């Protein structure tokens, strides 16, 4: 009721709630920053693929340049096996590229998944900011109350779990 022990008893309850609400928030904040890091690597990895692919395409372009003379000629010569070789190269090459291009696409999809999670963890992270403010305010109020009350230090520390 109006018992100092009863008020201090209430204080302990709210302070605890507050610390717990606070700890949980901290846990989320780390998780958010951490995932934003792992999210960076993914972005970087994608650039790696983009770079890799851009490379192979340049290789393809230049080999295609030299092949063109020979190929156009072997066609009318007409050497089957020789020009066959030429097409077989460009093929496996383009099926290396076409293979990688899809390989990053799976990562991009895999990326947006994590990106959403951060959007959501950030959301939950904002749900708590209000309560934290309030609990802190509240707890501070009981402190002032008990403080102006005869109630005093040592037991206050007890109620705040201080050693």
């Amino acid at each position: 009721e109006d018992s100092v022990e009863a008020v201090g008893a209430q204080l302990k309850v709210y302070h605890q709630q507050y610390q717990d609400k606070s700890r949980e928030y901290d846990q989320l904040y780390e998780e958010y920053t951490r995932t934003s890091q792992e999210l960076q690597m993914k972005r970087t990895a994608i650039e790696a693929f983009n770079e890799t692919i851009k490379i192979f395409e340049e290789q393809g372009q230049t080999q295609e340049k030299c092949s063109k003379e020979y190929l156009e000629r072997f066609r009318r010569e007409g050497n089957e096996k020789e020009m066959q070789r030429i097409l077989l190269n460009s093929e496996r090459l383009k099926s290396r590229i076409a293979e990688i291009h899809e390989s990053r696409t799976k990562l991009e999809q895999q990326l947006r998944a994590q990106a959403s999670d951060n959007r959501e963890i950030d959301k939950r992270m904002n749900s708590l900011k209000p309560d934290l403010m309030q609990l802190r305010k509240i707890r501070d109020q009981y402190l002032v109350w008990l403080t102006q009350k005869g109630a005093r230090q040592k037991k206050i520390n007890e109620w705040l779990g201080i050693k």
